[PDB]
């Protein structure tokens, strides 16, 4: 019993964190096999932040301009290439601690763990969700660039995020491990703003099923709804549209608790209308949207 | 910017998790140097233990079986002497924590780490964890520089879904015993110094709506706090909050008047750091660590 915001154990990722220094900029790199992946903005100077020409800045760099530190050991850079917004530094040593890994690009609503690092040193681990507006509500200070988001399947680490920047609202933007940004963001200091954020509906429903599995039924009601009527109500509270894919995804939790997805949608409509009335659901006074249907099954069942 | 419930990186502890099997029971063990620490319920514990031989305890570290060469009991923890010192043993200490202190929990099943979360030792000595069958032996810890301070070992779940465990010396936190019997968590209270620390974290992150011009005496605050099932705030807590008070320019008794207004009037549709409830599982140290960037 119990329901916590749970991160994956970070050990497999900690053994990959390195410090990358180019000129005055220092940030984090991900050392997998003989390559160090880091945000390409590590090559940027003071007058380069607004309109950097990364191809032009990179061609002027030599391997010895990139200082890579793994613990108290300096790795020797023997090559460099750019792939979208990530810089790939070929090093002369394969990381002996390289786990079984994959680069996966995630969709909004998907969750992952963040290993926050400064100067190639892991300082903390927490759980995140890719917001529908493609930002993440992280916990990052200056020097956290290059910190990574990941999930762990069996013994395999799926790297899904690399931290690049903070938007003016305090939310965070970054790329997948192939350097493709999530959202309409660019690695420039030009005026950028996160779009209006919405609640991840399928995740709230998954969390309502987690509450039912943990013995909380107070929010359930005798009603059901059509998917269309639920979406008409949901959009009014800035909730993401619930698709037939989401209904299908919620099938196992529905079978386990005996509460049909559209029946759970009717509880959610009522919670949106009434609020909680001094009550909590799984120790929360707000509807939690950073647990996927997959997280609920993993945590509540195994 | 940002404020998240953040756990310590778990790598140093993951390299210590082993599976312990005795008869039909399988749970987790903590392998440090040549000893595997695990809950004694894996086996009258003196009478049950004397009937066991070393080969009755099957200890598995990855796909490698460690051979048990000795066994002794210390309070509610079983110490299995093994033939091999764990090469991954980090610099460590066994520390007993006080209620209100936080720690990271590496939840394990069959000696395999599955998740990490940040917890607080509730004033009623329980933890509001997330544990399923097989999680026994999962450990709580903090990291100070490169030293892992082991502070908790999971033993059981109470009927309310909350958890009970011991320090690494086998001494239970709270009035609990390791047996299937009628046990209940006492009435819980809010960790006041931690709520204030979290209110300072909100100020550091740009949330000031709850601030007011008012101040209070420590006595008046404790009279109000006692009414709302909040732990008494001591002069030690006020002193501990000193750095955050200096950084934000809000005296501790000034934040206490904010907390008093929040307790009597509520949030009024508003949130603080994305929460509609007053969060009490971040200590003043956690707030400073997260709002400064301390690494391990
Ligand atoms: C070099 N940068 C950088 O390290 N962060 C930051 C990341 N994450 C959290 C932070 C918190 C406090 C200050 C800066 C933080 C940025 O946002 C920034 C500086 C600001 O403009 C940009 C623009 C583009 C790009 Cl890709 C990076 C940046
Ligand atoms: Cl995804």
């Amino acid at each position: 019993s119990g329901f916590r915001k749970m991160a994956f154990p970070s050990g497999k990722v900690e053994g990959c964190m390195v410090q990358v220094t180019c000129g005055t900029t220092t940030l984090n790199g991900l050392w997998l096999d003989d390559v160090v992946y880091c945000p390409r903005h590590v090559i940027c100077t003071s007058e380069d932040m607004l309109n950097p020409n990364y191809e032009d800045l990179l061609i002027r760099k030599s391997n010895h301009n990139f200082l890579v530190q793994a613990g108290n050991v300096q790795l020797r850079v023997i090559g460099h290439s750019m792939q979208n917004c990530v810089l790939k530094l070929k090093v002369d040593t394969a990381n002996p601690k390289t786990p079984k890994y994959k680069f996966v690009r995630i969709q909004p609503g998907q969750t992952f763990s963040v290993l926050a690092c400064y100067n190639g040193s892991p300082s903390g681990v927490y759980q995140c969700a890719m917001r529908p507006n493609f930002t993440i509500k992280g916990s990052f200070l200056n020097g956290s660039c290059g910190s990574v988001g990941f999930n762990i399947d069996y013994d395999c680490v799926s790297f899904c995020y690399m931290h690049h920047m903070e938007l003016p609202t305090g939310v965070h933007a970054g790329t997948d491990l192939e350097g493709n940004f999530y959202g309409p963001f660019v690695d420039r200091q030009t005026a950028q703003a996160a779009g209006t954020d919405t609640t991840i509906t399928v995740n709230v429903l998954a969390w309502l099923y987690a509450a039912v599995i943990n013995g909380d039924r107070w929010f359930l009601n005798r009603f059901t709804t059509t998917l269309n009527d639920f979406n008409l109500v949901a959009m009014k509270y800035n909730y993401e549209p619930l698709t037939q894919d989401h209904v299908d995804i919620l099938g196992p939790l529905s079978a386990q608790t005996g509460i049909a997805v559209l029946d759970m949608c009717a509880s959610l409509k009522e919670l949106l209308q009434n609020g909680m009335n001094g009550r909590t659901i799984l120790g929360s006074a707000l509807l939690e949207d950073e647990f996927t249907p997959f997280d609920v099954v993993r945590q509540c069942s195994g």
